[PDB]
């Protein structure tokens, strides 16, 4: 089975065995979540979303439509994803940009990921980084201070 | 009418027709919100706050006392506002700094807005930007990496 | 007494007189919180956590295992802490890195604090800063744009 906290609003039935979803999470009906994930408190997970197995999503993360997370990915707290490069209120694009975070990659706390981004397998994104371009497999990327 | 999610704590009656306020939002009594706004999950909206019509506020946004949002504004997820330039615990200023986000402006995901800031009409703030000075109407501003 | 909002999940009994804990907070059993703290909405507070007296924690803050906050500290909204320098999903270190935020220090909104960091007494961390090294007592530190 999976553990859905009574204080979460989980509307998806597509949740793998051993997955925990914690307090004050919202998960919309079409979200797919694999086995042995940890979805920590205060996350939002939209409809057009696929999350693999053994994925850690720390508190305060929103996963928008068009975002895929592969197996064994770590997403740090307050990591921010985007799917609309030039957002204007009530101006809905035909297609949202797709982001993919590839197997085993890690995104540091409070990093910001621009639309249409690929983060390669086993990459490491520094805490607080702004990711405006694809990060290659196994690369450590951070924003200079 | 307006839609207030049963899992929100909305204490304001000042909410325009067609406005949606989603799960785990807090809205204090004196907040004014216009028509056809979307206040996504996990937002906080204080008392001395005015939000216009057709405003999109994505997840994880707090709008403090002294902040005005004009019509047609887009606020990206996890955008952070401030109203106290030199904060010390339990040291309350006589007046909070005022921020105004002007008609049609857009603030990218996880941007940070310093106190007393004006963001001009139709401006575009890059995701993850730190805004330490006013942004002119129609200007695209982002922090260099 | 202390005020625990009915919409918070506070599991700790170790909460000082005059402390307020607001909506959609999670506080795990072993957390220690002093007197006259304000824990604003949408915070997460883990087990191996000590918070002193008169501490302000604004919305959207997570305090992980290994983090101590001394008296009179101000933590801005959406400040992000970390306790694992090279995070990989399901790879648990023997010891989490310890962070200490020393008496009277202030951390600006949406700042990011790397693991093992000391922020000295009465320091001021700029909004949106990335803190990769200890900040000395009474120093104002911010990330250049
Ligand atoms: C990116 C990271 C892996 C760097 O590790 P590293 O390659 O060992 O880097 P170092 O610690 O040797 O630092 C090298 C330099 O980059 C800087 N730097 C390190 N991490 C940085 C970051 N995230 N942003 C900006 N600069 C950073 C250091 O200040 C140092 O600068 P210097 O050479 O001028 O002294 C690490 O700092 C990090 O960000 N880890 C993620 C932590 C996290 O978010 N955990 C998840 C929540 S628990
Ligand atoms: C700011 C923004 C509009 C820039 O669009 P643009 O003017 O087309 O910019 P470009 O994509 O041409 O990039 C120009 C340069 O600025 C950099 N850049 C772009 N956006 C940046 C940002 N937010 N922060 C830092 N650098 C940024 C690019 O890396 C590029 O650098 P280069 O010239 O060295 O290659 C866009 O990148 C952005 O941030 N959009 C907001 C996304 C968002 O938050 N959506 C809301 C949630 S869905
Ligand atoms: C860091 C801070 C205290 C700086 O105050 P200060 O020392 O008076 O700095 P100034 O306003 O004189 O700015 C000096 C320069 O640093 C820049 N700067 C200021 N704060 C900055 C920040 N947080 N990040 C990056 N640059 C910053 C300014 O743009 C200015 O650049 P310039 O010299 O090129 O014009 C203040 O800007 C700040 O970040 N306050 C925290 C606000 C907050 O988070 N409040 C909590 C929530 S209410
Ligand atoms: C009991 C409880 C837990 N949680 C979440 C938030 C908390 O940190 C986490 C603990 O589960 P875990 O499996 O021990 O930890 P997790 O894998 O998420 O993260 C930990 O390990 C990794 C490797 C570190 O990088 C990370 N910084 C740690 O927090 O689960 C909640 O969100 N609510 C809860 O009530
Ligand atoms: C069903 C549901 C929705 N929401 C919020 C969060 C979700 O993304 C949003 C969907 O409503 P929308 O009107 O389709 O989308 P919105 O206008 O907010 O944003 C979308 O369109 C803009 C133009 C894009 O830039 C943006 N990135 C998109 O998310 O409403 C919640 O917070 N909880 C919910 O249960
Ligand atoms: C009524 C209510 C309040 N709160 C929190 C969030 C809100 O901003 C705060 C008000 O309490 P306060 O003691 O007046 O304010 P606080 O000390 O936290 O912060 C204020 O003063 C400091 C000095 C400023 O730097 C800061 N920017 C201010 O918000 O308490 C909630 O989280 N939920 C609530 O329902
Ligand atoms: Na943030």
């Amino acid at each position: 089975g999976h553990m859905i906290h009574k204080l979460a609003d989980v509307q998806s039935k597509n949740i793998g065995s051993g997955t925990r979803i914690w307090q004050f999470c919202v998960v919309l009906p079409s979200a797919i979540i694999g086995e042995n994930c940890n979805i920590c408190s205060h996350c939002f997970i939209e409809n057009d979303v696929k999350i693999g197995n053994n994925v850690t999503i720390k508190c305060g993360v929103q996963i928008w439509d068009g975002i895929e997370i592969e197996d064994d990915v770590f997403i740090g707290p307050n990591v921010t994803f985007t799917n609309d490069k030039y957002p204007r209120s009530k101006q809905y694009p035909k297609e949202f940009s797709k982001t993919i975070i590839k197997k085993g990659a890690s995104i540091g706390a409070n990093a910001t990921i621009l639309p249409g981004i690929t983060i390669g397998e086993n990459a490491m994104i520094g805490a607080g980084a702004i990711v405006t371009k694809d990060v290659l497999p196994h690369v450590t990327y951070y924003s200079k201070i």
